[PDB]
């Protein structure tokens, strides 16, 4: 079969190459980063709802969920936030990814560290510290649900995927050495340590 691939621009490639090919001890920061993006996405739709309450539609509860899958060996971070359009995905948020990436790479070279990734709005890329493949399912009110996928290596795909009423689901396929992010105690301790700074409830899926 045939697949259609988009190419990451130079900046994103440089950042991903750094994240993937360099040893970093504090990989655990990825969770906080993904939860930060979710909280910001909830804020955007919440800001829109202030003038027009119908933007929330059938999904009023603005929530962040952390869901491990021990069978498929994946970690999901989902939200009922603003969501992303085909355009946001195809373009990789365009200028915001390139600007954040140039400034972050600059910060790193000048004394900044990987833990500061989120301060540059590029925190999503920290997923690549623990994941070998990242799948981003998203749905915005103005568009249909689409799936962004990248195993890095300069390319990504954006496929039409119905259907998540509004928001984003980020599925991380964890690396063999990163299976600790499937353990309940690990995720609990990490989510608790960060929930104190997130203005939305963070749901962790627990093992029955
Ligand atoms: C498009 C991506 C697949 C690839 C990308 O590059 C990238 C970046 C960037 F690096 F650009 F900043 N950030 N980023 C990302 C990742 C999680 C979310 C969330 N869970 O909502 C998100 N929300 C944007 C929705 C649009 C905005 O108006 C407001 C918040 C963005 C992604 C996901």
């Amino acid at each position: 079969g045939m697949t259609e691939t988009f190419a990451f621009q130079a900046e994103i490639n440089q950042l991903m190459s750094l994240i993937i090919n360099t040893f970093y001890s504090n990989k655990e920061i990825f969770l906080r980063e993904l939860i930060s993006n979710s909280s910001d996405a909830c804020d955007k739709i919440r800001y829109q709802s202030l003038t027009n309450q119908s933007v929330l539609g059938d999904e009023p509860h603005l929530r962040i969920r952390v869901i491990p899958d021990r069978v498929n060996k994946t970690l999901t971070v989902e939200d009922s936030g603003i969501g992303m359009t085909k355009a946001d995905l195809v373009n990789n948020l365009g200028t915001i990814a390139r600007s954040g990436t140039k400034s972050f790479m600059e910060a790193l070279e000048a004394g900044g560290d990987m833990s500061m990734i989120g301060q540059f709005g590029v925190g999503f890329y920290s997923a690549y510290l623990v994941a070998d493949r990242v799948t981003v399912v998203s749905k915005n009110n103005e568009d249909d649900a689409y799936t962004w996928e990248s195993s890095a290596g300069g390319t990504f795909t954006v496929t039409s995927t119905p259907d998540l009423k509004r928001g984003t689901r980020i599925v991380l396929h964890l690396k063999e050495d990163q299976q600790e992010y499937l353990e309940e105690r690990r995720l609990k301790d990490l989510i608790k340590k960060h929930s104190e700074f997130i203005g939305y409830d963070i749901e962790l899926m627990v093992e029955n």
